[PDB]
């Protein structure tokens, strides 16, 4: 059995090396242009299985979930502003690694306040194990529908499903 905590830091993990290898990548290559776009489901799914299961079950830490959700939106607003700039254009680099600070400033925020649960949450090592359970079988099913909305909507309706 795998716990919440483990299924979101492995999944850090994925987006990190995504974040790396993206920056790695010529500006503008076409390996970038994919990198970027599978960059773009991690974080779907990752926001969504936070929202939809890992945050209601820390539900007590009000505050840390106000703060956990005013981050999601800082990460939101500045993929608009990225998507703004075509990797062809001059400043684009500029334009990463403002988005990539965005987001390392999220798993931050993520790894310091909320994993392990604040002290407010009262939650065991099974509850864990069971969370940790329905969040990688959402996690599943939501990089499926990501999948399948890039796929046959493109990568505009991934993003305005953000």
């Amino acid at each position: 059995m795998v716990n919440a905590y483990e299924v979101l830091k492995e999944h850090h993990v994925v987006i990190k090396g995504l974040g790396r290898k993206i920056s790695e990548a010529p500006v503008n290559s076409e390996e970038r242009h994919a990198l970027f776009d599978e960059l773009l489901i991690e974080l779907d799914i990752h926001f969504r299985i936070e929202d939809d299961l890992y945050y209601p079950a820390l539900s007590a830490a009000t505050k840390l979930i106000a703060v956990a959700h005013a981050e999601h939106r800082q990460v939101i607003d500045q993929l608009s502003v990225l998507l703004r700039t075509p990797q062809s254009e001059p400043g684009y680099e500029d334009e990463w690694n403002s988005f990539k600070t965005v987001l390392e400033a999220h798993a931050d925020e993520e790894e310091r306040d909320m994993i392990p649960a604040p002290p407010e949450v009262k939650i065991t090592d099974a509850e864990l194990e069971e969370l940790g359970e329905k969040m990688a079988a959402r996690m599943e099913q939501y990089r499926g529908s990501a999948l399948y909305k890039l796929r046959t909507k493109g990568r505009a309706a991934l993003v305005r499903s953000l």
